[PDB]
């Protein structure tokens, strides 16, 4: 009816032509082929795919009873361990190894720097994202909360020249810090000229030259007069833009306009938790997304070309103006109907998006005919993060379906590599046999702590009640795996070699408490961190600079700093840990933060946006925090912490604010169980102990295509 046949496929008739049309032209693999392959590849790994998914209901269940036939308060961690190892959830570990992936990229094996993550349903943010390689300092100052909007400093219709004063200072300080003179401070500097290769500060009673003159990377203009100077520390760029002439330029000292970090090394642009798409229409819009960026014809806005600069000798080089890119493909759980079978029995997406986005990204192997000639990858590799795997067998399955993928598409093996969430406990205990499963493919792992704290309360559901959603990022369990994180990755040669990468920070407002508290993710040995903005990867970028990570990394080899019973340790709460009022207040801050995100995802198809909690401040979240507020509801209702008229009464109190917040958008109140939306969130919390792992996917699909189905009447 509108579905194409291939063996024993019925492809939707959009994608099909997406694909033949647009995806393989240029990629010289023949349809035909690819389209068999699809069905081959389909057809064999459908049953190991499904095998896993039982496994790992079958594991919850074994554990969930194991729970229910204690007393014992006091988790006797002896047993409980050992228990795990019987069921086979916490396997064994193996010998010391080495990673052997190669073909990797610069951005991955040596620079630590942020790494952003986009929507990729949304081109304008995508687009962004990719340009967001090179980020304005300046406009990250002046405009967040860095500077505080102290009296006199606050940002009005225009330029306010005390707050500016205040940015120029900060970016004077940080210079001093990153990149420091051999007398004096860049806040005193009246000029810059390159002298015989050397950079030369003037200032007033003197010139001066760098403490480390190979930190003069190089510069554009004339060398007597440069229009910048480029500077470079711990890998990373740093450009002094030199205008008297410009709006700031002419305030400042020195004649500068502004200074650029580079900022953003790599992008993922995402599929998964921060996009809505619940059939084959949402699909294509994010697979034509994902292509225009891998042949560099995105436009919504263009991409950016690479920066040119003359080297401190008098030569002429160039460096990237675009970030790196990864895909996010979805995790092993859901189907989607963008693909059935003859049954009408849809189809894996996790298999789908490996085989298109995987054929996509050939597009970025080559030379863009466009705003090229932009290689994404270089050294040859396509480069996709794997969300939500539990344990080793499961990273073994991926290997197994890129290596098929890769067959399919004539590539060599091993072209694909894989970026490790570590976001499910089952990995978390397991981390070492998972990266050894994908030794050969490995390019990061990353502690998406956002899944691994929903995974960590399904997981002890029938356990008791846990402590409060605010109180989670401190609990034991977490600085534990964040840190056996860091020691499993250095102790299998990540350092050189792949990404060890930290979680996002999500609250975009709050940009001087970002920069104060995220440099304890360099601090202990990230070579990377998530951010969701340029912006924010423009001040997160501070963070190494002043943080030395391959020194920290070093510093740590050999190190064992978390135990496996301090993994396990569940963040149940205490007897009699919350008043009444505090209970209240965090019922009001799930259910707000649930109607909020779920609203926009079910009504408007959007996967993450603003949302204000229980004291304003807005958050960017995504399906992670949606999966925590659910689990953490559900289990405070599974343990009679809070009723299911707490519930109700919250949610119904909750949705006129969030309709007031959304002032095309369809009201929640007063009619709420007219609202599909309304009655999504409902069905999070209250059937969310019996969603498998807590996943929010099966309900959020069902809901939003429930809506697009009325919408359609
Ligand atoms: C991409 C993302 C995540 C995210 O997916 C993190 C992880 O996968 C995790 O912690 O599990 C969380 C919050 C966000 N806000 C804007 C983008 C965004
Ligand atoms: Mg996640």
């Amino acid at each position: 009816t509108d579905r194409v046949s291939v063996g024993n496929l019925r492809i939707a008739r959009v994608l099909y032509d997406f694909v033949n049309n647009e995806a393989l032209p240029g990629t010289d693999i023949d349809p035909d082929s690819f389209w068999a392959g699809v069905d081959k590849v389909v057809a064999d790994l459908t049953p190991q795919n499904q095998a896993l998914l039982n496994a790992r209901d079958e594991l919850q269940a074994q554990i969930d009873k194991w729970h229910r036939r204690r007393v014992i308060e006091p988790i006797d961690m002896d047993a409980y361990r050992q228990f795990l190892t019987e069921i086979g959830y916490l396997l064994p570990e193996p010998d010391d190894f080495t990673i052997t992936t190669s073909g990797v990229d610069a951005e991955i094996t040596t620079t630590a720097g942020p790494q952003l993550v986009v929507p990729v349903l949304n081109a304008r943010f995508a687009l962004n994202a990719a340009n967001a390689r090179w980020g304005s300092l300046y406009d990250a100052l002046y405009g967040t909360d860095v500077i505080p909007e102290t009296d006199g400093a606050e940002k009005g219709p225009t330029y306010n020249k005390v707050r500016g004063d205040k940015v120029i200072a900060y970016a004077r300080k940080f210079l001093d810090d990153s990149v420091p003179l051999s007398s004096g401070s860049f806040g005193d500097a009246t000029g810059f000229t390159v002298q015989d290769g050397q950079l030369v500060v003037a200032l007033p009673d003197k010139s001066t030259g760098l403490a480390n003159p190979g930190q003069f990377a190089g510069y554009t203009g004339a060398a007597e007069s440069p229009t910048s100077v480029l500077l470079i520390n711990h890998g990373l760029h740093i450009e002094i833009l030199i205008d008297p002439e410009s709006q700031v330029g002419t305030t400042d000292r020195a004649g500068v306009k502004d200074v650029i970090l580079e900022s953003a090394i790599t992008t993922i642009m995402d599929f998964e938790d921060s996009v809505a798409a619940v059939d084959a229409a949402d699909k294509v819009l994010g697979y034509r997304n994902w292509l225009g960026l891998n042949k560099g014809d995105l436009a919504a806005r263009v991409l950016n070309r690479d920066r040119n600069y003359t080297a401190p000798g008098g030569g002429q080089f160039t460096l990237p103006g675009r970030s790196l890119m990864f895909v996010r493909n979805v995790g092993h759980l859901m189907t989607n109907d963008a693909i059935v079978d003859t049954d009408g029995s849809e189809v894996f997406e996790g298999i789908m998006d490996a085989l298109f986005t995987g054929l996509i990204a050939i597009h970025g192997l080559k030379a863009s005919d466009v705003n090229g000639p932009l290689i994404n990858s270089r050294t040859g590799s396509i480069y996709i993060v794997k969300p939500k795997m539990h344990g080793p067998a499961e990273v073994a399955f991926t290997c197994e379906l890129f290596s098929r993928v890769e067959d399919v598409l004539g590539l060599p093996q091993n072209t694909m590599k894989i970026g490790i969430m570590d976001e499910e406990r089952r990995t978390t205990v397991n981390l070492k046999a998972c990266i050894k499963a994908a030794a050969d493919r490995v390019v990061f792992i990353n502690t998406g702590f956002l899944d691994r704290t929903g995974d960590e309360i399904h997981t002890s559901m029938e356990a008791g009640p846990m402590v409060r959603k605010g109180t989670m990022k401190s609990q034991p369990w977490i600085l534990a795996y964040e840190d056996h994180n860091v020691d499993a990755g250095l102790a299998a040669g990540f350092s050189g070699r792949a990404q060890v990468g930290k979680g996002m920070w999500t609250m975009t407002e709050l940009m001087a408490d970002m920069v104060e508290t995220k440099i304890a993710q360099p601090r202990a040995g990230a070579s990377t961190a998530w951010v969701p903005s340029p912006t924010a990867a423009t001040l997160h970028a501070l963070h190494y600079h002043q943080v030395d990570v391959a020194a920290v990394q070093q510093g740590l080899a050999g190190k064992r700093r978390a135990t496996i019973e301090q993994l396990l340790t569940i963040p149940l709460a205490k007897e009699l840990a919350w008043a009444p009022d505090e209970i209240r207040e965090e019922v009001d801050n799930n259910c707000q933060s649930i109607l909020g995100y779920v609203v926009r995802w079910v009504d408007q198809g959007v996967g993450a946006s603003k949302v204000p909690d229980i004291h304003d401040v807005a958050l960017m979240e995504d399906r992670a925090t949606l999966r925590i507020s659910s689990q953490l509801l559900a289990n405070w209702l599974r343990h009679g912490v809070i009723t299911s008229a707490d519930v109700r009464a919250s949610l119904e109190r909750m949705a006129p604010l969030v309709d007031r917040q959304n002032a095309a958008y369809r009201p929640m109140a007063p009619n709420f169980d007219d609202s599909i939306a309304f009655l999504a969130a409902q069905e999070l919390i209250l059937s969310g102990a019996q969603q498998p792992n807590g996943y929010t996917e099966p309900i959020l699909h069902r809901r939003r295509r429930e809506f697009k189905a009325r919408a359609a009447e």
